[PDB]
């Protein structure tokens, strides 16, 4: 529940990562290459708790999968997941099919997204792997817009089944603009700005 | 932001107090005299952010202020607080303007909530000062329910004024079912049992 008190290594983690990041996004801005994903449990009430693992970047959902009741994600299911995300970049990402452009990959470091295996895959991929801060869902887009955007409209669903879950998913992501996708995306600079203007702390 | 994480002493007063509150509840049930209150930042844009401090019972919303912006509840401000809330239960509830039941009081260990001042009103009006554990938003109703419930409804806002907050305030306390209040408060002894059987964790 209440908000956990960041430690001094944890708030020099935070200034740090985030001084890195603007800084490179004043040279060049790179942010059109993100692509970012978290996963949410979501729960229903059978007649239980799904977890959602979803993908995305300034241009919408590129890829996620609902796992099945209690089911978790493990280093070898996010090996998968990954590998499956990059078949769906292919098909949903031109810019990306045609190599012209790299992936920079924005995900938090759960253990399952760090095993050797989902490293390995990811070099293989080779897709930039951006630094994230412990603690910061509030530097983390899919946390502070994607999934804050949805547990509000979440608060008035109770779900009847796994498949319910997954058809009220499909129609609040389509039901959103490009232009809210762009913009959980795009507010990343200010949010590492008010991060180094905290020292690390959390902010307002 | 991410989930403060309990420690020994915490999880042991939490599980106490638990215990403690659920086998006098067993013993005789004194949820229908329970008075409970907190106070909520709500953010306006001017074409800025002001204190919600908030009181209510199983019947409905008693008393609260808005407090003008950036001003905050210290010690003296919250004595009177309670006198004015007291005010507002002799003429709204009748069975304690009538002194055939006392008031039971639960409130958060916030520094205002126990200055030496606010104490010595307590104490006169003489109402049962609940015990509340460190970190437990998920055991006061006003945080697990009803600004659990206000904060969906508050993210589609963006309030112009001090007095739209108010505005919308007025009405979404009034649009709330009886029933809803009722629920708010009779849901603590499930989260007693909670929280006793995590041994004073966290729980879902
Ligand atoms: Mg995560
Ligand atoms: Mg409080």
């Amino acid at each position: 529940w209440v908000p956990h008190e960041l430690n001094e290594r944890q708030m020099e983690r935070r200034k740090n990562t985030c001084e890195i990041l603007l800084s490179r996004y004043k040279r060049k801005s790179f942010l059109h290459r993100i692509v970012t994903g978290d996963e949410k449990w979501i729960f229903f009430v059978n007649p239980k708790k799904t977890m959602l693992c979803v993908w995305w970047d300034q241009s919408g959902v590129i890829y996620y999968e609902l796992l099945k009741p209690g089911e978790t994600v493990n280093a070898a299911r996010y090996q998968q997941q990954l590998i499956n995300l990059n078949r769906a970049l292919q098909r949903k990402r031109p810019e990306y099919q045609k190599r012209q452009h790299r992936v920079i990959f924005l995900h938090d470091n759960a253990p399952s997204h760090t095993a050797r295996a989902v490293r390995d895959t990811l070099e293989t991929l080779n897709w930039e792997v951006l630094p994230h801060a412990a603690y910061s869902p509030d530097l983390a887009p899919s946390d502070y817009h994607l999934f804050a955007s949805m547990g509000h409209a979440l608060a008035e669903q109770r779900f009847d089944s796994y498949e319910s879950v997954k058809k009220w998913l499909d129609e609040w992501f389509a039901a959103k603009d490009d232009e809210f996708y762009w913009r959980g995306i795009h507010k990343l600079p200010e949010r590492w700005e008010k991060c180094v203007a905290s020292d690390g702390k959390y902010f307002e």
